[PDB]
């Protein structure tokens, strides 16, 4: 019993943190076989930040001008190349401690874990969720930029995102491994505003699944709802709009607590309606969405 | 900016965790050097659970009679001793994954990261406290036992929690890495329930102090108090006085904020009088009391 939001275990991951110094500027690398992979943003002064033409600034910059630190020794970059928003910088070694990896595209809602680095020096580690703007609520600072969210399928590393920016609304914006930004976002320091943050209903009746199995059950009552009708209430709460496809997602969650889809639909739609009325469903005071039914499942079953 | 619950790194545990079976029974087990540490819970039965003669139950024990499987190699165990409630069995390979470690013993209100294993497996890892009954509101479930709390200062994993059960109220007790308990709890089958769940004061301060920092600052009022003054309403509201070493301890975040910590106290003695009114701080409606002044520093200065 109880309910904690787990990241995965990152040592595989801090196998494949360098530093990459590019002049002044200092942030993360992720070093896979005989590439390393940071923002091409590295390229950047605080002068070019602000209307920079990376082809230009990239014409400028040779293999040598690219410092890899793997812990305190140094790579040889022996050929760089810029794919989207990314720089890929092949060294003359293969990372001896290159796991099982994919570079997989995440949808809206999905949730990853974020090994948090500076100087190529992995700080902390914290459970994530791709918001529907495209956006996450992370914990970075200067320096941060490089740090990657991942999933781990037994011992392959699905890397999801590498960290590029900061809004100045406080949220962080990044690309998957292949440098394309999630949302409308540029590496550019311009006026850049995030959507509506909207709730992700299905990863909350997930956790309301998850609060019914660890015996925090108080929130459930003696109604049921539809789809359509539960879905107008949604859109007035600024949550997601729920489809079959969750509905039949949530169908194993469903199948073990022996509580249908549509009547937990109705225990939230009550709990969006009152509020908590000062109570806490898994010591939480608001409904967490930052929790997918396969992370509820996974955690609830101990898959290592 | 951004303030996120915070794990540290678990790939220098990972490589400590091994699966200890003795019978039916297997739960995880702490390879350091040529010792591995598990609870010694391991040698019961689910009949001696209730009323175990430990020193009586491991006169029936013999060195092969339990098996340490790292990875998927067979550990050769070479003698074992029960020390408080963990057993230490000597094998004859040192870990050659073992880092620089100590055996620390926590106060409660102390912040530790967790690394949930199962099998010897690690399957996620999440950031915890000492709760001040001597509990901790993990995330485990059966096979968990073994799975270790830890705070590593830059390469230095001091080992301060081992996980050996759940209570009949759904928390969970363990030992230090000597095999004593914290709080008042044995490894028995039997009635035991946790004390009061007082909030960490000092905690929740250095948490309004984060938020201050990441530009949450609407809960901030005009008002001072004393610490009589605020212990007062402290009591009220189930929260841990507040001393002077807890002001001293906040003094550096109080400096970089130019917030005085009584001040703050005024802010927290109006939140806890009055509630959120439905508002949230670091995208939280309850008052979080699982970092420690220690740790908002950490994450706020991004030390790897
Ligand atoms: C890791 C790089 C960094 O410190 N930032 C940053 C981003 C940029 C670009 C995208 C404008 C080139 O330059 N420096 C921070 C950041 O996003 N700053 C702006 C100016 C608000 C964009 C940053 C701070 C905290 C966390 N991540 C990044
Ligand atoms: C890892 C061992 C386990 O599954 N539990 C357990 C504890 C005990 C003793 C202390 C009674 C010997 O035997 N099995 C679970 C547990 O604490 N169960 C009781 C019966 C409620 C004590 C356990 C479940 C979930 C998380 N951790 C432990």
């Amino acid at each position: 019993s109880g309910f904690r939001k787990m990241a995965f275990p990152s040592g595989k991951v801090e196998g494949c943190m360098v530093q990459v110094t590019c002049g002044t500027t200092t942030l993360n690398g992720l070093w896979l076989d005989d590439v390393v992979y940071c923002p091409r943003h590295v390229i950047c002064t605080s002068e070019d930040m602000l209307n920079p033409n990376y082809e230009d600034l990239l014409i400028r910059k040779s293999n040598h001008n690219f410092l890899v630190q793997a812990g305190n020794v140094q790579l040889r970059v022996i050929g760089h190349s810029m794919q989207n928003c990314v720089l890929k910088l092949k060294v003359d070694t293969a990372n001896p401690k290159t796991p099982k990896y994919k570079f997989v595209r995440i949808q809206p809602g999905q949730t990853f874990s974020v090994l948090a680095c500076y100087n190529g020096s992995p700080s902390g580690v914290y459970q994530c969720a791709m918001r529907p703007n495209f956006t996450i609520k992370g914990s970075f600072l200067n320096g941060s930029c490089g740090s990657v969210g991942f999933n781990i399928d037994y011992d392959c590393v699905s890397f999801c995102y590498m960290h590029h920016m900061e809004l100045p609304t406080g949220v962080h914006a990044g690309t998957d491994l292949e440098g394309n930004f999630y949302g409308p976002f540029v590496d550019r320091q311009t006026a850049q505003a995030a959507g509506t943050d909207t709730t992700i209903t299905v990863n909350v009746l997930a956790w309301l699944y998850a609060a019914v199995i660890n015996g925090d059950r108080w929130f459930l009552n003696r109604f049921t709802t539809t789809l359509n009708d539960f879905n107008l209430v949604a859109m007035k709460y600024n949550y997601e709009p729920l489809t079959q496809d969750h509905v039949d997602i949530l169908g194993p969650l469903s199948a073990q607590t022996g509580i249908a889809v549509l009547d937990m639909c109705a225990s939230l739609k009550e709990l969006l309606q009152n509020g908590m009325n000062g109570r806490t469903i898994l010591g939480s005071a608001l409904l967490e969405d930052e929790f997918t039914p396969f992370d509820v499942v996974r955690q609830c079953s101990g898959v290592t």
